[PDB]
């Protein structure tokens, strides 16, 4: 497969990193082929994009039903009722207070860039504020909103203004809730007005920022002072939804609600299909003809992530995705005990990770942390990195993993932590 | 159906606007089945995306083929064959002067997205010059880069500076091409400085506008243009693009090439998958990493293009296009002797418009183009509005569409311009 | 001690972005005389770009700011007022051309005119768009930059600008731009750039200062006035250039009907010291909160002393009538030289904000340098004369309006013979 | 009683937008006297705002300016140059901190000096980035207000903000902000908003004006001097406050032993006139291209001639020892007024540039009600104290150096008497 890499090389540019070596041939549940045989188990499910799995019976069977039925045909002039049928389950599944509308597309990066749309449209105010680490997408807006410059907005300035970034609360790396409070207010009184601010976007754990919870005492807080200053909360589980934390949304952790929330990757199960779900007021914000998209609720995505809503609960993966997180939980926990080099193990759910700190200073180090990257796969076994240096594995599993799947990468990550 | 419509108002917001209120349940070429089994010929192929048609027998056969492989592995992690040499496959195939390179997304709004990230990263400019009328998505960028207010950016501003537009050339409307290159000019003497621009984008026939067709001169000098000043000509060839104008792209037409290109809708016929092309040193700019998104380079809607690429070349639909569109224009011009509101008949290839204006002043009808929407309508045939004013017509039917079908629409459309 | 040697101790001291146009250092100044460090007598056509109205070292404008040195230079106003301020602003608030009641805020320099200009539209409306026009000229800071109609050299490289600013088509029918062109640009910035319900104000000069001296026709400014009329915008009218009897009238907005929400106000203001203004109308210029506005050399003490004295001598020296009847004899000349010298294609302006265009006659292309040899020749001749336009292909005479008589005859007689050579 | 008249006058003539602090009017004034219209005296703790620290009307400053009131008030120094320009240029040249050559270009406000400080920066590294910090003050025009680090009230109402401009944390260990604390919140803008190489110039005050008095510590000096460096940014001085004496030398940055890129000058510059500058690295300076730089008001030459007074008098009279001398007796007072005064939680300042902040003895939560009263307390008793501070908690002592130091002692002793009460 060497020639096909420089096949690549000189037909695709460089802009498109890639992580692993092989290429793909064919994907079941959390198991990869490659084109020679080699075979992997994923605990990437294609960043968090397959909570249940590659290639479910069930929406598989979806997609080819609604294959012959038809494929596109662009929402804005001929619907279909499967986009009113899974607008109908989220507006009653989201944790939003009050009547629920949800509008779909297609990337992550629309949601969170619709939200905006929405929370301007309401608000009628050019704000936004999101958080050190924070992934939103890597279009202009979403990579202002996004968090992290190399390498997402590295050489692609200037960035528009009203754009601003907190410090995202993180007892482990000593910020507290205070201390993200604080830079909220040091934003409030040097960047922007509160009555400017349109919305305040946040992950409720942050995705490529390090799989950092925001705690209770952060949520209830950072809901009442948006209450106080007329803006929206918006919550990003483009990563972090549908099952993965324990829960079906991470914000059903929280007592308080966001008035938005932008939903993708494995809510259609790995199909092009993102959304937006929030108040009906604010929703009903932008006129009609202001929202859209072509793609916009592509057909064969909207009846898989109708079928992973039925996954949700017959296989009741809420649960199950606690029961995986907390035994991964214990395997790196005494292996805290064994390796040395983990400063902290966190997540909700089994959205689980592992920091890792060089001995002689507590400062990170990706290589580490990337050491245990090439034993993992060496294994057969494909491990995510993260974090705003490098330094944390990230669990990525899909929820429909088989048990004896999953103690086989366990065990084979007891592993790596010791050579 | 009634109930259905009312389920969706509750459960989806006015943004997302509708043009017709009947729901699809069946879709096949340029045929449409609605909830009450009523067929209507398709003339809008979702705009512009089916140029293959609803379901092509050879894209659904390597769509459901694919589907035997994975689902989706975000290409950032580990990549395919599928996307390499479809890249293979388009840089030949793209009128690019050299080698090309090609990079694959999924929305059209993000292939224009990153074609101005790849502009910037390889100028170091924050330049961009756009026309009135011209449509380039509905992300911020794009929004600040589509030349049309309402209804694409009402309450979605402020919009990011250093972004212009110019006057497209609409020679049938008063303004030439010397028109046109005044604006421009205009904008680097009093916008922004020339060595200031890193990219000047336009649609080689505007979509959304009202299908005004670029002349060979204005190109001319846009090439010279960007030539003196080291700014990057990119053509927005994603409703123009695959064989709808005759030509494979619409930029075949002209002598002049484009550095860069945007590509979607038609690419995948009827999957979501959109793309950038252009010189290899200019797309190689950006960092790896810099370029990404996770359902980039969708494994099913790669394999549909490479299909529908294999579709226009076989079944001639290259030729087929300005065939149909031949026909399609004369009797236009036979009922433009009878019937008094046709001013102008605009278009190239199977790319065709008819402009409407009131019989007593020049102040075009909207109702008269609703009314003629409204005759359509009731006969099952189905075509879209465009245009500043609304008042011009876009006859976006499949390439595929068989003779005795395209020869009774035309019959139908000639009806409904007599009464 | 002497001009080369002082230029170039200029070369080494400041640096070059600090252009300059003559060869020669001022020494003394008097009305429309300049003597430089050799004791070479210069007419200034020029006047400090418009700033001396009055002339150069006005008897009463130097006995009034004389007799404020006595008192006080600067307390800052935002902490001790003074009554001068608030005189100054009353008799502004009495001659602006402003519909209804007006309240006046003073500041220093034209640029932070025309900004706090922008700001209290800003704050009226809650809008962040504004729009000028090509060839506009309204200061060099940030926001007046982009608000600034002219590319070469006042934004170069000092990029990228703000959103939400876009510049129209300055109507001047002598290059094919009617009014019903002018207005279907304004139509395309809304279709295109910006809604109209998110423009705060529309920027504009009622005769555009290096733009070429192009006057607005009412045709245009009835327009613009319905047009912010109907969508809630602001109309500014700058007139730091045009304005304090320049044009013939106090403020060139006189001349028409219509009257704008807001006015900046500078350069001959004060006769020769730092003062710039605001005046608008009372509920638009109080919407800024208290705090909002300010500036620590704003309103200074001698120059709004100085501006006393300059509405004084505007009134007592008639110098509105004496623009108007300068103005109509050099237009006189300019057009008498027109058979005698085919480079001419031009000759407009009001009052004494006159200027006169060149094209090679080979083609209906500027020529600049046509221009800069009526300017060498001139300065050869001890005539002072600046060039503007968008091809500084234009000479702009900005003659102090208490030029005597005599001496306009001989700047005249100089201009005749350098314009057939 | 008549004061009264004058302020409805005030206030029916001028926007609200002009906040006034005092509503007495003042007629004369001279070295750190004020004289009201009623008769009032009053000892001169503001000083205008720090732009009289050679005093009200210094006899010096004053026949410097009336000297070039009989020869020129304004010629525009783009068009025809003055031979004080240059030479002002000169000391500037020689007296500023900057490593290696230097040049310096003149022109009117403190906003207009921070905004071309910004256009130097962005025509010489040809980025966009601005990082200022929270509680900075650099002006009122838009992009100066962007740099400014307080919203209230001073961008209040004027946004959309333009950006690639962001605020860092301002190190102040009085309240739990370390060194270290501000270095980190540049990363985190360096990780989050914008990458250093985009980053034209790093903008800080060496001791905060409106943000509290706060100086900077040397270590932070340093590494934002090596930070610039590794980076390629450009360090730029904002000395408007700090500058000419005003800390106990020349300038505040020469307490430290690094050298900013850039640096601007205004308020007591020219001690009571309109002018302003920017000095920096000559290879920086000339990044802007010829007609890039200027200003109509720009070098006003009564301003620079006031300049050049400015500096004889500030030699002559020895002000920077001066104003370590009476910086040091005031925190003398201030420090025996903190026993008796438990409001006191800090006494900050460098030279004459003196500080002290007021807390509410319950929490450590400011109380600018007390800074109120002890401002008018001190008024009541013929003393004018202004007030600063990111939570108007904290006095400033802005006093002329040049105040007789009987008026000094008894100005100490009325603030004595009205911080034990």
């Amino acid at each position: 497969s060497s020639e096909l890499n420089q096949r690549r090389q000189q037909a695709t540019p460089r802009g498109v990193g890639v992580m692993c070596n092989y290429f793909v041939e064919k994907a079941e549940n959390a198991t990869l082929w490659d084109i020679e045989g080699n075979e992997v188990i994923d605990f990437a499910a294609g960043i968090a994009v397959l909570n249940t799995g590659h290639r479910h019976p069930k929406v598989v069977a979806a997609v080819a039903d609604q294959l012959q039925a038809f494929t596109h045909t662009a929402y804005q002039i001929v619907p279909y009722e499967s986009y009113v049928s899974l607008a109908e389950r989220i507006n009653d599944l989201a944790p939003i207070d009050g009547p629920a509308k949800t509008a779909f597309f297609t990337t992550g990066a629309e949601a969170v860039e619709n939200a905006v749309k929405i929370a301007r449209a309401y608000t009628g105010r050019p704000g936004l504020i999101t958080f050190g680490g924070g992934f939103h997408g890597r279009t202009f807006m979403t990579m202002a909103l996004t968090g992290k410059v190399a390498p997402y907005k590295i050489g692609f300035g200037p960035f528009p203004g009203s754009v601003y970034h907190g410090v995202y609360p993180n007892a482990a790396h000593g910020v507290t809730t205070a201390d993200a409070l604080k830079s909220l207010e040091r934003i409030f009184k040097a960047d922007i007005a509160p009555d400017q601010v349109a919305a305040i976007i946040l992950e409720p754990i942050q995705g490529e920022g390090g799989f950092n919870v925001a705690p209770a005492d952060f949520m209830q807080a950072l809901r009442d002072l948006c209450d106080t200053h007329g803006i929206l909360l918006i919550a990003d589980e483009v990563q972090t939804g549908f099952a993965r934390t324990g829960k079906l949304f991470a914000m059903q952790h929280y007592e308080v609600k966001p008035d938005l929330m932008t939903m993708a990757k494995s809510l259609a199960g790995g199909f092009p299909l993102s959304g937006v779900v929030g108040r009906a007021e604010v929703m009903d914000a932008p006129a009609p003809g202001g929202l859209g998209g072509t793609y916009a609720g592509n057909p064969l995505a909207v009846a898989a992530a109708h079928a992973v809503l039925d996954v949700i609960a017959e296989e009741q993966l809420c649960q199950r995705a606690e029961q995986l997180g907390s035994h991964l939980q214990e395997v790196l926990n005494q292996a805290r005990a064994t390796c040395p080099a983990i400063v902290d193990v966190r997540g909700r759910g089994s959205m689980v990770a592992v920091e890792f700190n060089d001995p002689q200073t507590g400062e990170p180090s990706p290589e580490f942390t990337r050491l245990v990257q090439q034993k993992a796969q060496e294994n057969g076994l494909l491990l995510l990195s993260c974090g705003v240096y490098g330094n944390v594995i990230r669990f990525l599993y899909p929820l429909t993993i088989p048990d004896a799947q999953f103690s086989k990468a366990l065990d084979i990550l007891a592993r790596v932590l010791k050579s």
